């Protein structure tokens, strides 16, 4: 019921206590595991409204104070008479800053407590949410400077009027299938962009072409938005030594932007939240590029580079990935578009895990998703047991849409 | 209750019943998951019961299940168990036994290899100078002058517990480390403590950067004695790289012969506290884990100095650009000396086919994706992508104590 995580590299140990006020199920049993599955009423509702309030007022030494009691009662008086209930300011900023704080998944937490929070819960339409997202999108891009900041959109109430932000990422390129069997753009988002078309997007049908924007406000039927250009900040792909790089015509966006997890605050659901940080250089040049469902840019590199592919033991697809990351970590700076490669994320990892442990108890954390997709063993995360345990407030996956929709 | 895992690479889903016939606990409960955590005397009573399970599976695989051979071996075993306390397997049941241990260890990427494992039945074996004997054996065999085969021998199973026979090293063949006064290490540091206990057994270290480690053997539950393997028997490779002369100038080198001796083997409720394996070796396994990890051989800084990269930031990637040169410089070295060695991406190639052709014939492969992922190009190879479903059958391998934390001394 207490537990030790040792560190094999420094044998480091930590106890994790803060496992003990788990919540959620993890997919797991004492005879399965599961940790490499990447998809594991007025009733239910005062339970959790509870549980969250009674860490909110712990946290700002406030616990058990008339204050407290109060704010308790008034919540479920709201629940008693409304069915739902709305944060306060500071309960809305808390709750989003322990969901990014609880995000196992996410190597980046050592940034946790500067999210920006932006309250777009008067939003109406989807032409207020486009709005809402400029502004983000520009605040966050900051002409290169990136800061973390995520915009919350109206709770759900009977989820007949749902806001959803339907692209998977606010910035995110086109995937077009093509005459010939393969696939112009980016495969992942080969369905979304069928739907752009289908609900009238003109589209360029290039390598490169940022999607339209297609927003769901109130439960209505989503609609088309282009972003400001000016607002989408890209890097072309160039390498500090390799002339011939830049004759792939590589390019990509600066601002990483999740756009289609559910925000759970107490109990309550806010289904449209989309929020930002910055790229670790992995990300593009690992899994971006690499990745055979996307971009899938290995065989050309390594074409260019003149090694030799006649067998993998050459290690070539190795040689030229090595190459491809440093091209993209180089052309990022260049430009000064905030990027961490994935040997100081990690560092910085381990010491918000020290951190944690020694002010919280611990720190929920899934090794699968931290450890880098090249280098691994030479990353401290590697080398790092951690705990995956599932915290309250959080971010969850929620099903695409256009499956649930009803127009 | 079936259960699918999809891959995210080729959207093939696939479906496991197997994970039904589970025994023993994970160390994850609903409310945590320690997947990553890297270790999360028996009654007449409960030895039965897993006698039984265990010839109700071997019957079944030679197609024999409730035959009058199947029940008379039942009967014959209970006889056995009450009268003695324990039971002897036949020597099919070993072989049978041995392998399904390999096929179902759910860290081991080499898992398609699983049929083909040579057994040596060791369990005549009394005394630590007849341990040697079957070790050496089985290393000059395994060896095979370079074209590895796979293979393990077995020595006589626990009975109370006090009679144990056990290999103090960790494999077979391993190299000394040495502490200094200073506080650097000469050679492995992986096996100071093991090299300490050797010099206080009585070896007389060399003390050099590879001193291929000594034997420390116990038999019947008495003190380790040591042995030297013969130099001869000892395949080993210098390491070089295709196209950096001053590679060989490191003057680094490594065994061809990896061959696990620290582990539990189980089989039908019976416990194999020497068992010692041996395969071959993943590229990945000498050039990433044993020459870059900080605690091991830790050579990525020098091979970067004169490459002469860019130290300054590590977002020049230079420990990556390194890491890449000598794990070529191991596969060809390896592959120039015609010493059986396997890529990552040929092996986890493989799995993958051995992974699913799992699923089709017997229901599942329970595997463990935090092991079975290269430690360098993870996503690269096709494992990273495939969803994995990690659960413990029997036969198995497991972890033991290290032998000086529990052995009684004699004197
Ligand atoms: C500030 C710099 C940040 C860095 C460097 C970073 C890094 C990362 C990385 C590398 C991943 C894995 C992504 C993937 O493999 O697809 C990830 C996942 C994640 N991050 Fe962070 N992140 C940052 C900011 C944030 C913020 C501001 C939030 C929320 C406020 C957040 C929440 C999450 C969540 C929920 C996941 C898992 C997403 C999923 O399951 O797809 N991150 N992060
Ligand atoms: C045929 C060639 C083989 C290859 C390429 C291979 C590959 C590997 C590799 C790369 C690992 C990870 C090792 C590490 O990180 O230290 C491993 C683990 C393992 N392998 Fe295999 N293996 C082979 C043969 C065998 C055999 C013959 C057995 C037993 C009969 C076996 C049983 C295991 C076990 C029990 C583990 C996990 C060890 C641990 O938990 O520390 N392997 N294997
Ligand atoms: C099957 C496996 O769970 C899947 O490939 C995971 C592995 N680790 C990951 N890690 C990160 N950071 N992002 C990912 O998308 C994945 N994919
Ligand atoms: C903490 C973590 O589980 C530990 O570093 C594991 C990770 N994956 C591994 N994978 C393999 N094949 N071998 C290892 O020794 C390890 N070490
Ligand atoms: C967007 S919030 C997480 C912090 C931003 C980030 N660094 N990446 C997360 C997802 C982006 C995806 N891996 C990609 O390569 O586009
Ligand atoms: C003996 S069991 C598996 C067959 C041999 C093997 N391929 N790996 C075993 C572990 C070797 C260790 N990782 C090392 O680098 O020495
Ligand atoms: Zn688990």
């Amino acid at each position: 019921r207490f537990l030790k995580v040792k560190n094999w590299e420094t044998d480091v140990v930590l106890t994790d206590t803060l496992h003990l006020k788990s919540t959620l199920e993890t997919g797991c049993t004492e005879h399965i595991c599961m940790g490499s599955i990447m998809l594991p009423t007025k009733d239910q509702l005062f339970p959790l409204a509870k549980e969250f309030l009674d860490q909110y007022y712990s946290s700002i030494k406030r616990f058990g104070s008339k204050a407290h009691m109060d704010r308790l009662e008034e919540v479920n008086k709201e629940i008693e008479s409304t069915s739902t209930y709305q944060l306060k300011d500071t309960e809305l900023i808390y709750g989003a800053k322990h969901a990014w704080r609880n995000a196992s998944r996410c190597v980046g937490r050592i940034q946790w407590s500067k999210l920006q929070v932006f309250d777009a819960r008067d939003c109406t339409t989807a032409h207020g949410m486009f709005n809402y997202i400029c502004n983000h999108v520009k605040y966050a891009t900051n002409k290169g400077n990136l800061r973390s900041a995520i915009t919350i959109f109206p709770q759900r109430t009977d989820g007949k009027h749902d806001f959803r932000v339907w692209n998977s990422q606010l910035i995110r390129y086109a995937g077009y299938k093509q005459p010939d069997g393969s696939t112009l753009g980016d495969p992942a988002n080969v369905q979304f962009t069928e739907i752009c078309i289908q609900q009238g997007w003109k589209a360029p049908r290039g390598r490169f072409d940022v999607l339209p924007l297609l927003l769901q406000a109130n439960g209505n039927d989503p609609e088309l938005f282009q972003i400001p250009p000016e607002l989408v900040l890209e890097v072309p792909i160039r390498h500090p030594k390799f002339d011939w790089f830049k004759d792939l015509g590589l390019k990509w966006y600066g601002l990483p932007a999740v756009s289609n997890m559910l925000l759970e605050i107490g109990g309550l659901e806010f289904s449209a939240c989309p929020f930002s940080g910055w790229y670790m250089g992995t990300e593009i040049g690992v899994r971006d590029y690499c990745d055979n469902s996307r971009y899938n840019i290995l065989e050309e590199v390594a074409k260019k580079m003149d090694l030799d592919m006649r067998k993998t033991s050459s290690l070539w697809k190795d040689q030229a990935l090595v190459e491809i990351n440093i091209a993209v970590l180089y052309s990022f700076q260049s430009d000064k578009v905030t990027i961490v490669d994935h040997h100081s994320a990690t560092e910085s990892f381990i010491k918000h895990m020290e951190n944690e442990y020694r002010c919280r108890g611990g720190c929920p954390a899934d090794w699968v998703w931290i450890v880098p997709p090249m280098s691994g063993s030479i990353t401290p995360v590697f080398h790092q047991e951690m705990l995956n345990y599932r915290l309250t407030p959080s971010f969850e996956y929620q099903p695409d849409p256009w499956n649930t929709h009803v127009w």
